């Protein structure tokens, strides 16, 4: 499937996990943390998945340490053998 992180929209880390939640279609209890988001990639999201992350650094400041973590989990999961095409624009 595909995902898109539009920073111009992101207003905070919650927003980050919000769009990731829609794209990834995470449950309603999406813990939005790295442990939960991950818990989703390694056992919830369907792959191959695409993570078209737009405005990365822009979606990283607004939430000091916001977007650089979720990405770590998307690439790490990508490392787990999953096929999450990480697209950083």
């Amino acid at each position: 499937k595909k995902a898109v992180i539009n920073g111009e929209q992101i207003r905070s880390i919650s927003d980050l996990h919000q769009t990731l939640k829609k794209e990834l279609a995470l449950p309603e209890y999406y813990g939005e943390n790295l442990d939960a988001l991950w818990d989703c990639l390694t056992g919830w999201v369907e792959y191959p998945l695409v993570l078209e992350w737009r405005q990365f650094e822009q979606s990283k400041q607004l939430t000091e340490n916001g977007a650089e973590s979720v990405l770590q989990v998307f690439r790490e999961a990508k490392a787990e053998g999953c096929d999450i095409t990480i697209i950083l624009s």
